[PDB]
């Protein structure tokens, strides 16, 4: 639903996921992530133009949103099990894949 948006939708999150104040509203940022994440993998970013979706790029680019989705699941645990500031700093940990990501293909 537009990479854009997906993005935005990410990034937004993340803030509310620090500021915030227990860990139902942890739990829902991270769905709202997750879903995010699963959504942006299914497009292709403006750098991959015209590449097939059997291109390594475009590969290496869906593999990415996987990792992530990944480490998004290991820190909603910590939602689900009422510990906020421990899945409030895994939260933090993800910007590791956002980096990667974009330096390659943003
Ligand atoms: C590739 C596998 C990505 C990962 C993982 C993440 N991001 Fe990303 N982001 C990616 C691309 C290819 C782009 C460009 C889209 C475009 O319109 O050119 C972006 C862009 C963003 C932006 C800017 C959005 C905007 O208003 O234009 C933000 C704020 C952003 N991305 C955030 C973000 C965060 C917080 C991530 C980790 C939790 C993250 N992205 C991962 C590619 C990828
Ligand atoms: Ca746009
Ligand atoms: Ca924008
Ligand atoms: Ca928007
Ligand atoms: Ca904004």
């Amino acid at each position: 639903a537009d990479l854009e948006d997906n993005m935005e939708t990410l990034n937004d999150n993340l803030k509310v996921i620090e500021k915030a104040d227990n860990a139902a509203q942890v739990k829902d940022a991270l769905t709202k992530m997750r879903a995010a994440a699963l959504d942006a993998q299914k497009a292709t970013p403006p750098k991959l133009e015209d590449k097939s979706p059997d291109s390594p790029e475009m590969w290496d680019f869906r593999h990415g949103f996987d990792h992530l989705v990944g480490h998004i699941d290991d820190a909603l645990k910590l939602a689900n099990e009422g510990k906020v500031k421990e899945a409030q700093a895994a939260a933090e940990q993800l910007k590791c894949h956002c980096n990667a990501c974009h330096q390659k293909y943003r």
